[PDB]
């Protein structure tokens, strides 16, 4: 077959029951995590592969960067509650991988506010007990899966992505292969 088990994704021995319809993890200090929201934008293209109703899910994860990790995954809660992640993903990611400037949630806090979130909105919401549930379906989403590494997805919480198994030839043929791949196995 074109598509194989092993070759482009992988089957879960355990599936997830209820899982989001497409599920993403990502650390901001993963450096493949990073080529994917900077020079591939996977999510934006997997997106537009997949029918228009249906909902994508992205997570933050804490076994990456220790103590500023786990800040980064409530940072993270905090920019889901408050639908600003199109404004903060590219200044975090750039802060931790690029020029380095983050290296406390003081400095987490200081992109919301450049992004223009106000200071009272951004320390509510990292105060709040939405913002704790959010940090726990993080952790157990990626807990779900036995998640070890990223960037990963899931898609209807049976099939993982195996972008190892892809052409990195050319950047934009790779994207499209994984896009048509989780197109395929969301028609599965
Ligand atoms: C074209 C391209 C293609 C890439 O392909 C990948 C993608 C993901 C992974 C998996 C990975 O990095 N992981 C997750 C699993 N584990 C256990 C880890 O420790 C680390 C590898 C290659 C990566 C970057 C680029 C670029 N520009």
């Amino acid at each position: 077959a074109q598509y194989e088990d092993g070759k482009q994704y992988t089957t879960l021995e355990k599936p997830v029951a209820g899982a989001p319809q497409v599920l993403e993890f990502f650390s901001f200090f993963c450096p493949h995590c990073y080529q994917f929201e900077e020079v591939l934008h996977i999510s934006d293209n997997v997106k537009k592969k997949l029918p228009e109703g249906v909902k994508m899910t992205k997570y933050h994860v804490n076994f990456m960067g220790g103590d500023l990790g786990k800040d980064l995954t409530q940072a993270w809660a905090v920019a889901m509650a408050l639908g600003v992640e199109d404004k903060v993903t590219v200044p975090l990611f750039e802060g931790v991988q690029k020029t380095q400037t983050i290296r406390s949630a003081s400095d987490i806090r200081d992109v919301f506010i450049n992004a223009g979130i106000k200071g009272e909105e951004y320390d509510a919401a990292w105060n709040s007990f939405v913002v704790k549930s959010l940090v726990a379906q993080q952790e157990k989403a990626a807990a779900d899966v036995q998640l070890r590494g990223v960037p990963a997805m899931f898609v209807n919480g049976k099939y993982q992505l195996n972008p190892q198994g892809m052409d990195t030839s050319n950047m934009d043929v790779f994207v499209q292969q994984y896009a048509d791949t989780v197109k395929y196995l969301s028609e599965k």
